C-alpha cells in the first residue's frame, strides 16, 4: 500500500467538505454542484477500496490541509 | 452568475493547497494526474471568464478561510 495513496484519499475527503461548505453557502455555481457529487460518489468508491471510512478520512486530512492552510 | 466568479476562486486556491501537498511528496500518481489535469481546465476557465488565475487564487483563500472560520 502506498502511503501516498492514503494521504491523497484522506486530502481529497477534506477538500470535499471544503467544497461541501461552500454549497451550503450557495456559492457554488452549476457546474460546481455537478463536480460536487460526482466526486462523493467517487470518494465512496475509493474508500471501499481502500478499506477507510470516509468521515474518518476527512478529519484525518482536515489535519494535513490545517497545517497548509496556517503556512499560507 | 456570481456564484461562477465565487467556484472559480474557491477551485483556484484549493488547486493551489493541492500543489502545495504534492510538492510536500505526498500524492499519489492519480492525484498527480489530477493536478496536473486540473491546471489545464482551470487555465481554460480563467480564459472563459476574462479572470486572472494568481489573483482568484487570493479571493480563494479568503472565500475558504471565512467559510471555515467556525471549524
Amino acid at each position: 500500500m502506498d502511503p501516498n495513496t492514503v494521504s491523497s484519499f484522506q486530502v481529497d475527503c477534506f477538500l470535499w467538505h471544503v467544497r461541501k461548505r461552500l454549497a451550503d453557502q450557495e456559492l457554488g455555481d452549476a457546474p460546481f454542484l455537478d463536480r460536487l457529487r460526482r466526486d462523493q460518489k467517487s470518494l465512496r468508491g475509493r474508500g471501499n477500496t481502500l478499506g477507510l471510512d470516509i468521515e474518518t478520512a476527512t478529519r484525518a486530512g482536515k489535519q494535513i490541509v490545517e497545517r497548509i492552510l496556517e503556512e499560507e
